[PDB]
């Protein structure tokens, strides 16, 4: 392989690192309004964590609405030297 015009990867994230983003492993549907289908491989603003089983987030366009936790994952770990003791 060979690059053509930068050989430099700079692609920076767009979510914060202070804010919790959230990921779903797989593309959850629903037929309610309440509740907000996720997408496999999409993350989410983490709106509020009130309930156990269903968590509220936002997408990036603007939906919201119920979820499964289950299919929510924590935005992995990287580069962060910090312990939650």
């Amino acid at each position: 392989g060979s690059s053509g015009s930068s050989g430099e990867d700079n692609r920076r994230p767009l979510w914060e690192p202070e804010e919790t983003v959230v990921i779903a492993l797989y593309d959850y549907q629903t037929n309610d309004p309440q509740e907000l289908a996720l997408r496999r491989n999409e993350e989410y603003c983490l709106l509020d964590s009130s309930e156990i089983h269903w968590w509220r987030v936002q997408d990036r366009n603007g939906h919201e609405g119920y979820v499964p936790s289950s299919y929510l994952v924590e935005k992995s770990p990287n580069n962060l030297e910090t312990y939650e003791w």
